[PDB]
């Protein structure tokens, strides 16, 4: 391969304790002989799969758990394997939030949940409601001072506002339910927007400048999660941790993260990576190293978290995280977060209203489960001849319109492509589901080139229903799924601004209506 054998390189985020982590890798240095190496790159939840893709990479990746069943989807994983004793160590609810499609994909190292973290000697009781942080601002403000300064341009930071009133990203997991642009979404964002508006928020603010703020003691309070809190004890100010402040009478809901670690599926090293993270890492004195860097939250072992729990910030955090809700760790989690993203944004600096950016927010998110259905309905029916009486469900319409359109235009375009599919079959000779993994490089390469537009993306699906026909033929139709899987993986990442600004399979009905 091309990870190296007899070594462990660990990646971690820099907004982590990864010096704390180090000494942890020394110890196993030490004992063992065996380089240890922590490193911390930027945009690492995105650089992970690019690099993991081709089998190389870290040994060890360390993110909060939405992200790893997106790796885990993607072969990029190995499955993990503690032994009873050892998972007997941790909390059940914490290998809860690592456990994808029945298995173990990680260990799970801490809870982490966003707070309101403010400053005592500015603000010695912190607002119970967003209502009423305006006029505190302007209270404030007539001090040099400003009520309220948090990261703005990641969704984490907003996300708990955006749900306090009725928000939610997937319906607890149907994917093609989704709840970013309800009223309960659009009324947090629009608050905070009214905030940017009036002058109470900047829409540029982010985390380097929000936490220089509060910890320069210019703004009384900040949104962060326990990794922030050294870097407040160091500048001496005097700050308590408390509860988020309530939305129209409703608690703050934050998305809680589990700090997790796991192993490369391309690692040669999954034995020793085992044993660091075990023996090393998630011990009394691992967790300490780590946490006197940067705290962790409420760890996941439970020797330890015994002794954290007495710490009043730890409570504070505990209490947001049992109003908030845990991250789901499915593969459209990432699709999930660029759409609110983009739409936080968007919303706060104008370049959308907060209606048209939620909107984009909800299609992007449905995307990947609306093309699957769409998708696959129409491999298995063109394969078998006969249609999926199942109901639609969410955005029925929709569904059910995309695919009555698919039929009427595929039609065609399969009787006049025949010839060029035969050909086409043949040379990639698709038998099984071995296959149909590579096939996905091949669509990935060919249908990035060229201008995007709806016919080529009929005749993308229509090779698949024509390729769906030659498995069914062949009695592999159980390969008929994960066609469908690799079509609309390879639909949807390619093309996926494009088809957002379209309004997704709304835009496909309206361009061959009639
Ligand atoms: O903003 C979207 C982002 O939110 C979460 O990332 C958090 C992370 O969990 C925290 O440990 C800390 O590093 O702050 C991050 C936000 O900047 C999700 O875990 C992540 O996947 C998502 O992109
Ligand atoms: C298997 S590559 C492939 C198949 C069908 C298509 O329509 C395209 C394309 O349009 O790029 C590519
Ligand atoms: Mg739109």
């Amino acid at each position: 391969g091309k990870i190296e054998e007899g070594k462990l390189v660990i990646w971690i985020n820099g907004d982590k304790g990864y010096n704390g982590l180090a000494e942890v890798g020394k110890k196993f240095e030490k004992d063992t002989g065996i380089k240890v190496t922590v490193e911390h790159p930027d945009k690492l939840e995105e650089k992970f799969p690019q690099v993991a893709a081709t089998g190389d990479g870290p040994d060890i990746i360390f993110w909060a758990h939405d992200r790893f069943g997106g790796y885990a989807q993607s072969g990029l994983l190995a499955e993990i394997t503690p032994d009873k004793a050892f998972q007997d160590k941790l909390y059940p609810f914490t290998w809860d939030a690592v456990r994808y499609n029945g298995k173990l994909i990680a260990y799970p190292i801490a809870v982490e949940a966003l707070s309101l973290i403010y400053n005592k000697d500015l603000l010695p009781n912190p607002p119970k409601t967003w209502e009423e942080i305006p006029a505190l601002d302007k209270e404030l403000k007539a001090k040099g001072k400003s009520a309220l300064m948090f990261n703005l341009q990641e969704p984490y930071f907003t996300w708990p506002l955006i749900a306090a009133d009725g928000g939610y990203a997937f319906k607890y997991y149907d994917i093609k339910d989704v709840g970013v642009d309800n009223a309960g979404a659009k009324a947090g964002l629009t608050f905070l927007v009214d905030l940017i508006k009036n002058k109470h928020m900047n829409a540029d603010t982010d985390y380097s400048i929000a936490e220089a703020a509060f910890n320069k003691g210019e703004t009384a309070m900040t949104i962060n999660g326990p990794w922030a809190w050294s870097n407040i004890d160091t500048s001496k100010v005097n700050y308590g941790v408390t509860v988020l402040p309530t939305f129209k009478g409703q608690p703050s809901k934050p998305f809680v993260g589990v700090l997790s670690a796991g192993i490369n599926a391309a690692s040669p090293n999954k034995e020793l990576a085992k044993e660091f993270l075990e023996n090393y890492l998630l011990t009394d004195e691992g967790l300490e190293a780590v946490n006197k860097d940067k705290p962790l939250g409420a760890v996941a072992l439970k020797s330890y978290e015994e002794e954290l729990a007495k710490d009043p910030r730890i409570a504070a955090t505990m209490e947001n995280a049992q109003k908030g809700e845990i991250m789901p760790n499915i593969p459209q989690m990432s699709a999930f977060w660029y759409a609110v993203r983009t739409a936080v944004i968007n919303a706060a600096s104008g370049r959308q209203t907060v209606d048209e950016a939620l909107k984009d927010a909800q299609t992007g998110s449905e995307l990947y489960r609306q093309s699957l259905e769409i998708i696959s309905r129409y491999l298995r029916e063109q394969a078998t001849g006969a249609a999926d009486t199942a109901p639609m469900g969410a955005s029925g319409a929709t569904s059910r319109k995309a695919l009555e359109t698919l039929r009427r235009v595929g039609d065609g375009v399969q009787r006049n492509h025949e010839t060029a599919f035969q050909g086409m079959l043949r040379k990639l000779d698709i038998k099984n589901e071995d296959d149909v993994k590579s096939l996905s490089r091949v669509m990935i390469h060919v249908f990035s080139d060229g201008v995007t537009n709806w016919g080529r993306i009929v005749t993308l699906i229509s090779f698949g229903a024509f390729v769906a026909k030659h498995l069914k033929t062949i009695n592999q139709e159980s390969c008929i799924e994960p066609l469908a899987e690799s079509i609309t993986d390879v639909l949807v990442r390619t093309k996926r601004d494009w088809l957002v600004k379209q309004r997704g399979w709304d835009g496909f009905v309206e361009f061959f209506h009639v």
